[PDB]
């Protein structure tokens, strides 16, 4: 009921691996209208990542099965219908997150760190809608994802250090957007490489707190470069 | 809606790791009242094992947290445990109702009789893990009686290397160790099952050797742990 009580409840749900309970708790905290602490922001993000992620993973298995059944018209129809059922769940999750971002999280974000984080998150959830969209609505959704990422990108470039894990994480996800959604491997590689190289160049300005996360994300950036290069 | 379609939906749901959907499909298949095939009963078993399993795992983390508290936090942990318990009991009672109404009555073979009686033992055991005081003694006896009848039929009708007989021995030994706190009985049961399987090891066929030997390894791992 109370804010602090809902946060302790979310942490308990996290430990129980009951992420729908966790998402419900952090949604309620967000809806109280106060700016989320760094802890609360991370709890919200973890909760919804796991809720949407379960559907994404399932949709990837059912869509793959649907495509890899040629002659079975009845079996393919079942897979198609189950895929659509899963899509509807996924869309409702994404729309709940995107509504929270638009109504509470983005307008209340009083620091560049926070604003970049939430705009990146907006980019991610429009990207998850884009993964699942049919041709008519897809171009619009893809553009919404790109615009969110692009605004996040410009703010992080202006306000944040190249080694900042949120700036690096944005570069990772935006490069993935270009590769997987926009089919633009050259743009994806150049964004990823530039982010990696800028972090390498400013290796002095990197504190002992965000020293691990930063270097882990840099490794992921370069892993994508080597993968996409072949 | 038709059995064959529901079975295919269950398999789809399994691939998707959507186990509530899978359990719902196999529940409705069972409720048509025809004896389940080997494939169908295994789908039902996997579905509900995962559905109850999620609650059991959650109940193991929230119960522990409640234990290690000194406060408002304890009452929150208690109430969340109780909520998880309610879900868990409703799952177990669904499975146990399917077992009483459909599965155990229609079981035409000793193999399937043992399979379902073991299952009955398992789901009362999961209720026993979560019971306190009055109800527990009664819950524990139902588990034990299900296992005991299964055990007698398996010894009579199945070879020591049969995976269902071995799996029963494993779960019944775990019942003795974890529910009845009878470690000597648990070890004796597990040791006998392992040794008897080792002694008749030419009585396997190329199909079931992998499952049998995996359970044998789990039996011995428990013996090593429990010593
Ligand atoms: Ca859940
Ligand atoms: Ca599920
Ligand atoms: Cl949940
Ligand atoms: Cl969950
Ligand atoms: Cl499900
Ligand atoms: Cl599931």
């Amino acid at each position: 009921m109370d804010k602090n009580e809902l946060v302790q409840k979310a942490k308990l749900a996290e430990q129980a691996e009951r992420y729908d309970d966790m998402a419900a708790c952090m949604k309620s905290v967000t809806e109280q209208g106060a700016e989320l602490s760094n802890e609360e922001r991370n709890l919200l993000s973890v909760a919804y990542k796991n809720v949407v992620g379960a559907r994404r993973s399932s949709w990837r298995v059912v869509s793959s099965i649907e495509q890899k059944t040629e002659g079975a018209e009845k079996k393919q129809q079942m897979a198609r219908e189950y895929r659509e059922k899963i899509e509807t769940e996924l869309r409702d999750i994404c729309n709940d997150v995107l509504s929270l971002l638009e109504k509470f999280l983005i307008p209340n974000a009083s620091q560049a760190e926070s604003k970049v984080f939430y705009l990146k998150m907006k980019g991610d959830y429009y990207r998850y809608l884009a993964e699942v969209a049919a041709g008519d609505d897809k171009k619009g959704i893809v553009d919404q994802s790109q615009q969110a990422y692009q605004e996040a990108f410009e703010i992080s470039k202006k306000e944040m250090q190249p080694t900042h894990p949120i700036r690096l994480g944005l570069a990772l996800n935006f490069s993935v957007f270009y590769y997987e959604i926009l089919n633009s491997p050259e743009k994806a590689c150049s964004l990823a490489k530039t982010a990696f190289d800028e972090a390498i160049a400013e290796l002095d300005t990197l504190s002992e707190e965000s020293y691990k996360d930063s270097t882990l994300i840099m490794q992921l950036l370069r892993d994508n470069l080597t993968l996409w290069t072949s």
